[PDB]
């Protein structure tokens, strides 16, 4: 239920878990 975001080679997106 928590979202943490990442930038993978300039590709930013968020991933949610819990």
């Amino acid at each position: 239920g928590f979202c943490r975001c990442l930038c993978r080679r300039g590709d930013c997106r968020c991933i949610c878990t819990r």
